[PDB]
């Protein structure tokens, strides 16, 4: 669609239950919690602001592992 | 059976360009990249060597829903 995409995630057993409970868990609903963890994940700061990390790491290791 | 789940995710053009611009962008594909990342964003650490964190990161977790 070029301006909101869907895809198919779409997960084995344990990412989809770690992922949904997190989302269930937590208190996010996983197209919330999913999108909120992932604009997390690679996009990090709600700004509080005593935040700079590795999450570095999520960077190193999915891509110096990759 | 079920040990690998649907949902459509389902992305504001930012989170699917960053999602997907990592992949590569486009080389490893983003139900491979969105999981790669996804199992390094909820399940790491490595202990420092690389790396601890998402602290602060998943802190942010916190954040939404705070």
């Amino acid at each position: 669609a070029r301006d909101d995409p869907h895809f198919n995630f779409r997960m084995p057993m344990e990412v989809r239950e770690k992922l949904k409970f997190r989302a269930e868990a937590n208190g996010r609903s996983m197209n919330s919690e999913l999108l909120q963890i992932v604009q997390d994940a690679l996009s990090k700061p709600s700004p509080v602001t005593g935040y700079r990390n590795d999450a570095e790491r999520l960077a190193d290791e999915q891509s110096e592992l990759v």
